[PDB]
């Protein structure tokens, strides 16, 4: 029957997934698609390290065996990195050979320049991507909002319930393997900033860098940050955002307060979500895929190639004389035209404002009038 | 160069209207870009009488499905006229002449789909139906009633008012049975079951009550319990077996179903090795299934010249309890009273809250039953009101 030869690139948790899945499907896929699937390479770092299981597979440590035998159809890249995983990629398509990845650190510059590649040389790429359990498989789009990082939202969550410090909970998060030991990606915001930019990729079809990703984490959210929202109607979630309005994409990580009524407000611990706007909103929940299922799609899409507005604002100001009824008359008379203003007490001497209908950050403005600014985080799912 | 994909429509409402304007507005980027020019041959409606807008009078309209039935020239039925009888046979017929058949036919149940499914594939051809390891599903499937509840529970209204309100804004309809009585929410619980699990059953089968019953005091109760109340279509898939049901159910305000208001839909899954995942969004109006019909006419244009699930072994590293909201009436005493009694008559469970309804009424939410508690309350000499099953925990 028809042989379809393919090489694994990489073989950990996902890798070994897609192996297992090809095993145990090999007889219907034989039988109905009347194809015979054939792992002929797996490409490993190091041959003699342990997985995950001693078994039948060629594995080699030398791309150059898997890319330059020319009997094979589809390479399935499970391996991660840049460099030189993306330029491997590149050959593999330019020697006229389908390409499937799961490849987590590819960013929108990698995807298109991939996916040209493929198109010009007349074969399938097929990106399997998670940030929201499962995989995007998503308008027009205009805009998105997500929470595509599961610790910082785990640390959120535990600041919030247990009303522990960010360092209390983000060694509670350690202690539980939520957190790695340098959690900076997490904390940081980086992973959602390259979550930010594939989902702009695919939701508005622009390559952005994640440089261009305006980003901070979390570990300046106080306690207090959390409780204000709470008594003003909103959470605080590490929120990935992308806005496409007049041919430019805006993308963001930052905290931000999310009114308690919004569904992502919901959205606790290590779960993420990604909530759609264009027609009504939509929103995909879930911890974002496993290996097993990140295998599962790797499989089908293996299997189908063988076939073939104003912003809102969250100002807290410090060293503030006077009252919290002063403080909010001179707001009043400092801000520039906007819908509506709260105040609230957050320290000693410290004041809070939620300020809806602005056209940018009133920061430097607060700044200028002399007031001190500690912060502002933006303010969304306002009505 | 370009080759003609003959296709019929049968019927002509908001649905079959909108999937000949989105042809009508695409065929040059079909044309163009698919290489293939897409031709409405007939359309098939009740009445080829009635006034029609100007671009409808172009194409072929009969009343007569076996024109359309026996006319070999065509490539694809599109079904949008709803119905069983006699809708089925004719996409029986159809997929026997080697058609493709799309459908967006609401009123199909689970032994229909199956049905055109193996039909299908033993004729060769596609059957495309708009209208994992999964164990269980909860969703919120009916934007009626949904928005009921919530205008109950936002603007404390009674259930009468809530729904003249309904009407008044077009979400609910003048009889609007099929929303509030759970109907609508069984029809895609039989769906949704025959989509997760595989198994057919019967519209019969799910166990339905509506939302008529619900009160502004089960809302009011339920929220200082710590729940909200939603029309939740469940299905369960333990040892061979689907348990379906629709009924009112209290929510936990922490879960992701607890917040989805008004008029929005959600759907709730759950899988044995697999953190739980959502799906939320509004229900389809006519232009988005118009929308998906023609996308599946282009994927099936693709057919030009097969089936499987696929199968999961891990190596990669009791049957639930139930819990129930009850409500009992004319209870002399105490809530301490009533409290320990339950106490002393419930078999084992983990958790007893008690709460006061109304004048000599008492509500108790019990968590971590094998069985409904109501025959046994009810044995022993109280008066059930009501009996809603509690979901969310821990």
């Amino acid at each position: 029957m028809k042989k379809l030869n393919i090489a694994l690139l990489g073989l950990g948790t996902v890798g070994s997934g897609v192996v297992k899945i090809i095993e145990e499907n090999r007889q219907q896929i034989q039988d109905t698609l009347n194809k015979d699937i054939v792992i002929k390479h797996i490409l490993v770092r190091d041959k003699s390290k342990k997985r995950p299981n001693i078994s039948q597979y060629h594995l080699t440590e030398d791309v150059n065996e898997i890319l330059n035998d020319d009997s094979l159809d589809i390479i399935v890249e499970v391996m991660g990195g840049i460099e030189p995983t993306v330029d491997w990629l590149r050959t593999a398509l330019k020697n006229k050979k389908h390409v499937i990845t799961a490849n987590k650190d590819l960013l929108a510059v990698h995807l298109k320049l991939l996916e040209d590649l493929a198109e010009e040389n007349g074969v399938a790429l097929k990106f399997e991507a998670s940030v929201a359990g499962g995989i995007p498989i998503v308008n027009n789009i205009s805009k998105f909002m997500g929470i595509l990082n599961g610790t910082s939202n785990f640390i959120l969550s535990k600041m919030t319930k247990e009303q522990t410090t960010f360092e209390e909970a983000l060694d509670e998060a350690k202690r539980l393997g939520f957190a790695e030991a340098d959690p900076t990606d997490d904390v940081e915001g980086v992973d959602a900033a390259r979550k930010v930019v594939i989902t702009s990729y695919l939701s508005f079809n622009q390559v952005i860098k994640l440089n261009d990703v305006k980003r901070r984490g979390i570990s300046g959210v106080t306690l207090t940050d959390i409780n204000v929202a709470d008594q003003l109607g909103y959470k605080i979630k590490l929120i990935g955002k992308g806005i496409y309005e007049n041919g430019k994409v805006n993308a963001s990580v930052e905290p931000t307060l999310i009114d308690k009524k919004h569904q992502l407000a919901a959205v606790e611990d290590e779960y993420n979500a990604i909530y759609v706007i264009g027609v009504g909103d939509t929103m995909f929940y879930g911890k974002g895929a496993g290996s097993l299922a990140t295998g599962s799609a790797v499989v089908s899409d293996l299997l189908n190639v063988a076939l073939f507005e104003k912003s809102n604002f969250f100002v807290v100001v410090n060293h503030v004389k006077g009252s919290i009824e002063n403080f909010e008359n001179e707001l009043k008379a400092i801000l520039p035209f906007h819908r509506s203003l709260r105040v609230a007490n957050y320290d000693n001497q410290s004041y809070a404002a939620v300020i809806v209908g602005l056209e940018s950050s009133p920061e430097e403005l607060i700044t200028k009038h002399g007031y001190e600014v500690d912060k502002v985080y933006p303010v969304e799912g306002v009505l």
